[PDB]
C-alpha cells in the first residue's frame, strides 16, 4: 500500500536526450530515429527576443551551424527545416534508441512525467498534469528547454510536450511534438499570461478513491448528490464540471471500493464546504488534482512497463 | 523557476531489475557484475514467513532453486549465499548494463529515489526520506520487494535501501544493500511497529529556503529567535531537535537567500503556532520535510547526471 506521485521509468527517454547549440545558445533536443527535435528559439539572438523572425533567422543557417552531441558523441546534421515552434534538425545517424513512440496532443486533465534536463543531459524526472488553462506547474531554470513530457504504455513512449517557456506567475508552456503551443502562448518575450487556473474534478475525484484504496476513509459520509446538484456547489469552488463521461471513467474505481461515484461526490462537496478540519489525506492539507482515474488504477495494481 | 518532487532519472537503474523466483514466491533482484542481489525471505513459503530460521531453510535449497529472469532469458545461477538480510545469486552471466556503482547507507532525513519494480520490470519512480524512524512513505505492493532506493551522483549509482516489508501503518521499511535494515525492524511475520514519526526540522527548512528563492516570501517576519527557543517549540509539535551541525547546513542557503538560519526559525515557529491562515508555500498547505538542503540547492541549480 501506499500512494505517491509517481513518475514514468525514464530510461526509454534518457536514451534519446541529445544537446543542440546554435550561436551561444544551448539547449536540450530529442533524438528519435534521424531526426533530432528542438525549440525553434536556440536560433534567437538576445537583442531580438521580442519579436523575431523565425523564418529569416533559420534560412541563413546551414547544418554546420547546429551543433548536436549525444553523451560526448557528436551527430552530422545534414538536414534543417522548421515545422511551427520546433526545429527538425535531419541526422546522418539514426538513433538506435529510439523506442517505440507516438506523439499524442494531450488533453487537459491529463498527466504525463517530465524528464528535466540540461546540456542533453537529465537531471530529474516528476509527474505534471496539463491544466484546464493549458500551462504546466513544472521546475525548470535556464537552459531546460527541449525537455520533453511524456507517458508509457507497454513499451511505447506517448511524447506530448516539450518545454519553451516560462510565464510570470512561475508556471511553464510548452508545444506538443508538432511544434504547436498548448493554449494561445507565443515563443516571443511579450506580454503573455494565463488564464483561469481551475481544479480538475474527476482527478479529485480518483484521487480521493485512491485514499480509500490505502486505507483514508474518514471523508466517507452517509449522503449522496445528484451530478446537477454537485456541479451547482463545485463551480462555486472553481472547479470544473463534472460530466457523464467524467462519471463512466470513475467506473472503475467506484467498483472496485464499493463507493458509487455519487456518493464520492458528497463526500467532496463536505470537504469544499467544510474543509478538512485539521486531517489530512494520503498525506496532503489539499485537494490533489494531478493523478487520473487511470494513473490511481496503473498505480495500485502494479502496473510495469516492457 | 518551480520547485518539485523530483526523482532521478531512473535508467541506470531499471537496466538492473530482475525478477527472482523461489517456489511461488516471486520478487525482484538487483543484477550488478555477475551477482544478483535480492531479499533473503524470497525462499519463504506461504507458511515459512512467521517466525522462519533462515539457515535452516537454506539447508533446502540448491541453485537450480533459484529461478532468475533478466526481460524474457533465464539466468542461470551457479552460486547461492546469505549476507545478513539478503541473498548474493551468482550468476554465469555478467550484467553489460551495469553501472558504475557503490553501495551506501544512508542516515534519517536523507532522501533518495526509489524505482517500484514486479516481476524485475518497472512501474514507476518517486522520491522518498529516510524518516526519523528508520521507515519510508512509499508506494509498494506484494511483489514489490527488491525494488532499491538510490541516488545519483556524477556518473555513478549510489544504492541505498532495498524494500523488504510493509507495517501496518502503510509504512515501509527495507535493508541497505548490505542485507543490514534500516531501524529495529527484522524480517519475519512478528507483530513490529515503528518509533511514532516525527518531522524533519532540518529539511522543513531548507524548503522553505527553496520558497523564497522561488518567490514566496510571505512567511518571513521580523521575529528573532535562540537555537534552545526554537527546539522548545519543536518539541511541542513533534519535530526533530534541529543541532549547531544543522545551522551549519543550512548556512549556503541562508547566505543565498539574505536570510539568518535563526531568522528562518523564526517563521518556522510563528508558521508552527498560527498555521499558515489561508495561505500556502511551494503548493502544499503543510510543511514540507522530503527535501534536504542539498536537494534544494541541486533543484534550483540544474545539477544533472551523464
Ligand atoms: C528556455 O530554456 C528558457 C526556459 C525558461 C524556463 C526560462 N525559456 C526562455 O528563455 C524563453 C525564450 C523565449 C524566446 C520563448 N523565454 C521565457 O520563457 C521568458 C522568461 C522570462 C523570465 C523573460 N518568458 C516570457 O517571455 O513570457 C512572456 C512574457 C514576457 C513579458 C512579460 C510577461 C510574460
Ligand atoms: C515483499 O514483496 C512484500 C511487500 C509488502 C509491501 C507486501 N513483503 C512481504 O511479504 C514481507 C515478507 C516477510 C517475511 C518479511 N511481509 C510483510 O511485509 C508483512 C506484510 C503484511 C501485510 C503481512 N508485514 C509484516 O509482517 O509486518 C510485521 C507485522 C506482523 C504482524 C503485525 C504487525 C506487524
Amino acid at each position: 500500500s501506499g500512494f505517491r506521485k509517481m513518475a514514468f521509468p525514464s530510461g526509454k527517454v534518457e536514451g534519446c536526450m541529445v544537446q543542440v547549440t546554435c550561436g551561444t545558445t544551448t539547449l536540450n533536443g530529442l533524438w528519435l530515429d534521424d531526426v533530432v527535435y528542438c525549440p525553434r528559439h536556440v536560433i534567437c539572438t538576445s537583442e531580438d527576443m521580442l519579436n523575431p523572425n523565425y523564418e529569416d533567422l533559420l534560412i541563413r543557417k546551414s547544418n554546420h551551424n547546429f551543433l548536436v552531441q549525444a553523451g560526448n558523441v557528436q551527430l552530422r546534421v545534414i538536414g534543417h527545416s522548421m515545422q511551427n515552434c520546433v526545429l527538425k534538425l535531419k541526422v546522418d545517424t539514426a538513433n538506435p534508441k529510439t523506442p517505440k513512440y507516438k506523439f499524442v496532443r494531450i488533453q487537459p486533465g491529463q498527466t504525463f512525467s517530465v524528464l528535466a534536463c540540461y546540456n542533453g543531459s537529465p537531471s530529474g524526472v516528476y509527474q505534471c498534469a496539463m491544466r484546464p488553462n493549458f500551462t504546466i506547474k513544472g521546475s525548470f531554470l535556464n537552459g531546460s528547454c527541449g525537455s520533453v513530457g511524456f507517458n508509457i504504455d507497454y513499451d511505447c513512449v506517448s511524447f506530448c510536450y516539450m518545454h519553451h517557456m516560462e510565464l510570470p506567475t512561475g508556471v511553464h508552456a510548452g508545444t506538443d511534438l508538432e511544434g504547436n503551443f498548448y493554449g494561445p502562448f507565443v515563443d516571443r518575450q511579450t506580454a503573455q499570461a494565463a488564464g483561469t487556473d481551475t481544479t480538475i474534478t474527476v482527478n479529485v475525484l480518483a484521487w480521493l478513491y485512491a485514499a480509500v484504496i490505502n486505507g483514508d476513509r474518514w471523508f466517507l459520509n452517509r449522503f449522496t448528490t445528484t451530478l446537477n446538484d454537485f456541479n451547482l456547489v463545485a463551480m462555486k469552488y472553481n472547479y470544473e464540471p463534472l460530466t457523464q463521461d467524467h462519471v463512466d471513467i470513475l467506473g472503475p474505481l467506484s467498483a472496485q471500493t464499493g463507493i458509487a461515484v455519487l456518493d464520492m461526490c458528497a463526500s467532496l462537496k463536505e470537504l469544499l464546504q467544510n474543509g478538512m478540519n485539521g486531517r489530512t489525506i494520503l498525506g496532503s492539507a489539499l485537494l490533489e488534482d494531478e493523478f487520473t482515474p487511470f494513473d490511481v488504477v496503473r498505480q495500485c495494481s502494479g502496473v510495469t512497463f516492457q
